[PDB]
C-alpha cells in the first residue's frame, strides 16, 4: 500500500520499510563540483546486441519492460562494476509537469524524467539472492529533458495505451534499448539503494550525464497511464519519482 500520494509516498514509506532513513538511500543530488574524477574507473561497457524483450507491465508504480534474463544476452561490464550484470528490465520515473520528474538532480536540477536500466550481478544467480547483496545490482540512470523526439522511444509510447491500468500487460518483444542511450556514455557513479520499497542498499548507480531528449508529446503519453486498476476512480500516473536523499557517507566519482 505504498505509493507517491499525499497518504501513502515518500514520507511514509519508513514506516514499514525503515531502511527508508538508511546510510545508502538512493536517489542523491549530483554535485557537480565535489564529484571527483576517478582515473580508477575502468572503461564502461554496454553491451546490448543480444538482447530480448518480452513485455511490458503497468505495476502500479510505472511500466516496467521486462527481458529474458536467462542468459547473459544483454550486460553491463566494466566503469565501477566488477564482473559482469544482466539487464532485467527497465522503466521510468516522471512528473506532471516538466520542471520534476527525475529521482537523481544535478546541481539541484530536476529533469523531467528519469529512465532506470535495471541488472543483476550474475555472480548472485538471479536477481531475489543479487537483493541480498551490497553489489548485487547496477541501475544505468538517463535523464530526460523535453525538446526533440526521441525516435527509439516510440515504440514504448505506442503501447502504453494498451497498458493504461495497474496489472495490465503486453507482449513487447523485439525491441531494442540502444535507441534510448544518449550519444555519450560519460557519468557519475556512488553506491545506493533501489528507490522505491524495499529500498535495498544494494545498488551500484550510474548515472550518465548527458540526457536524452523526448518531445513533449512523448512524455504527456507517460502521464495518461493510470496508477489504479482497470475500472476504479482515475488516478495519473504521474510524480512518481523519490525526492533526494541525504548523501551520508558517500563520494560521487565521475569517470570524465
Ligand atoms: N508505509 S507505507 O508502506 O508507505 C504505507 N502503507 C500504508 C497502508 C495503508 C495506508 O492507509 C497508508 C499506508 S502508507
Ligand atoms: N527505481 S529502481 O531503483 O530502479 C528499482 N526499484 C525497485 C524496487 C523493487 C524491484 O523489484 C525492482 C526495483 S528497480
Ligand atoms: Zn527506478
Amino acid at each position: 500500500h505504498w505509493g507517491y500520494g499525499k497518504h501513502n509516498g515518500p514520507e511514509h514509506w519508513h514506516k514499514d520499510f525503515p531502511i527508508a532513513k538508511g546510510e545508502r538511500q538512493s536517489p542523491v543530488d549530483i554535485d557537480t563540483h565535489t564529484a571527483k574524477y576517478d582515473p580508477s574507473l575502468k572503461p564502461l561497457s554496454v553491451s546490448y546486441d543480444q538482447a530480448t524483450s518480452l513485455r511490458i507491465l503497468n505495476n502500479g508504480h510505472a511500466f516496467n519492460v521486462e527481458f529474458d534474463d536467462s542468459q547473459d544476452k544483454a550486460v553491463l561490464k566494466g566503469g565501477p562494476l566488477d564482473g559482469t550484470y544482466r539487464l532485467i528490465q527497465f522503466h521510468f520515473h516522471w512528473g506532471s509537469l516538466d520542471g520534476q520528474g527525475s529521482e537523481h538532480t544535478v546541481d539541484k536540477k530536476k529533469y523531467a524524467a528519469e529512465l532506470h536500466l535495471v541488472h543483476w550481478n550474475t555472480k548472485y544467480g538471479d536477481f531475489g539472492k543479487a537483493v541480498q547483496q551490497p553489489d548485487g545490482l547496477a541501475v544505468l540512470g538517463i535523464f530526460l529533458k523535453v525538446g526533440s523526439a526521441k525516435p527509439g522511444l516510440q515504440k514504448v509510447v505506442d503501447v502504453l495505451d494498451s497498458i493504461k491500468t495497474k496489472g495490465k500487460s503486453a507482449d513487447f518483444t523485439n525491441f531494442d534499448p540502444r535507441g534510448l542511450l544518449p550519444e555519450s556514455l560519460d557519468y557519475w557513479t556512488y553506491p545506493g539503494s533501489l528507490t522505491t520499497p524495499p529500498l535495498l542498499e544494494c545498488v551500484t548507480w550510474i548515472v550518465l550525464k548527458e540526457p536524452i531528449s523526448v518531445s513533449s508529446e512523448q512524455v504527456l503519453k507517460f502521464r495518461k497511464l493510470n496508477f489504479n486498476g482497470e475500472g476504479e476512480p482515475e488516478e495519473l500516473m504521474v510524480d512518481n519519482w523519490r525526492p533526494a536523499q541525504p548523501l551520508k557517507n558517500r563520494q560521487i566519482k565521475a569517470s570524465f
